[PDB]
């Protein structure tokens, strides 16, 4: 099935996501991959895997709407089963999470509320990342996996993030390959396993 | 002043663009570069000078007219005063030549012992025809293998083309009736010099 994927920087997670289809982990094609931004190393991960990409400026289109119409117009060419948001920095408009409901992915380094991220300040806890289904709650529709990363004394942010972003690469794969499967689904801005409702805080 | 580039591989020649319109030497800017390989390295000189860039790819479309009708719509989202293709390995519809009229512009390898070259023409519906603007002739003597003449034309290649282009930018160079006129001038068969 065809998978898109939006990103705005790194890729590390896109990439995560392109090992995962090489080794038939998800049974899936990353068919296109997304930029708001034209440096983006993440573009350069996609052309080196021979995936073909689009770079959407916002200062090139008029309105929010204009954007996301477009977007939504370019992302549909590849007909896709899920858009997976990894490190897509944009808010997607109304229109867009209605276009794709039920199969638009994305990932943020958090649990449901508080911490301790950021390092803008080792230490105590909390500290995580989950993957959720996007509804128009910013940042907070439905979990479907949450990882929680063990803090320690001599950890610094870079040894933080760093942890984060190795749960991030497990996760990711994991939730979209359930979703390839034919396992998970949304309804009732509730997630889905197997038929089962998942709780607040995903699977388990 | 919009410039839009196509390209399929390695991009030497947008480079070279990129560079004279850094130098104001071709007073525009490169706004998106299109490509129809996925893998084609000219991306990646678009993502370091940090330029929007497009993949269609062939197999996406049902036919080459749904392609061209694709490349339209984006090319025009960066609002071109010129479309410059430089190295883009597809024949364009009479749909898209007519769309971009007196705005296509075309590198090709041989001008139109040591037959070689390198000519810069409008694109018009006779493809590879379409007048000449500037050529330059470039000699081959016997030691330097194929590969050094194409060296020896790549080097021409960065030199007009950047120079059409910035006669272009500078509304110095038009189409009318299948011939080119630089100001005012109609160019001959071989161009300028
Ligand atoms: N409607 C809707 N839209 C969404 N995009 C979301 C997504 C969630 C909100 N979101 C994020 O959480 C940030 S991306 C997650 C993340 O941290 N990933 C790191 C690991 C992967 C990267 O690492 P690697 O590249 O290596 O894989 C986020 C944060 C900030 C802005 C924001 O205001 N952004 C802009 C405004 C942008 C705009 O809308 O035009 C601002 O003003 O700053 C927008 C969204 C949603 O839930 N609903
Ligand atoms: N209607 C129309 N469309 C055009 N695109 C054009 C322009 C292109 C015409 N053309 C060429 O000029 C070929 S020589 C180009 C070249 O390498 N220049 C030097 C710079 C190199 C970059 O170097 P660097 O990347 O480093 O900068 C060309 C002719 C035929 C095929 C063809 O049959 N191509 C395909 C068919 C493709 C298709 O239509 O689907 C085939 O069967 O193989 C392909 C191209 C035109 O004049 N008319």
């Amino acid at each position: 099935m065809n998978i898109v994927v939006l990103i705005s920087g790194n890729g590390s997670n896109l990439q995560a996501i392109i090992d995962a289809c090489k080794t038939n982990k998800i049974k899936g094609t990353v068919r296109a991959v997304f930029s708001n931004k034209a440096d983006a190393f993440g573009l350069e991960r996609a052309r080196q895997a021979g995936i073909a990409t689009h770079t959407l400026i916002a200062s090139a289109f008029d309105s929010r709407e204009a954007y996301d119409r477009e977007l939504i117009h370019e992302i549909d060419m590849y007909a896709p089963d899920v858009v997976v948001l990894a490190g897509f920095m944009r808010i997607l408009s109304p229109a867009f999470v209605s276009h794709y409901a039920g199969r638009l992915l994305n990932i943020h380094p958090s649990l449901l509320p508080k911490y301790p991220g950021l390092h803008t300040h080792n230490g105590d806890e909390e500290h995580g990342t989950s993957v959720h289904f996007v509804t128009d709650e910013l940042d907070g529709g439905p979990v479907i996996l949450q990882a929680k990363v063990p803090v320690f004394a001599g950890d610094s942010e870079d040894d933080i993030t760093a942890r984060v972003q190795t749960q991030e690469h497990a996760i990711y794969p994991l939730v979209i390959s359930w979703f390839a499967d034919g396992r998970l689904k949304m309804h009732e801005n509730a997630a889905w396993l197997d038929g089962q409702r998942l709780p607040p805080q995903g699977y388990a």
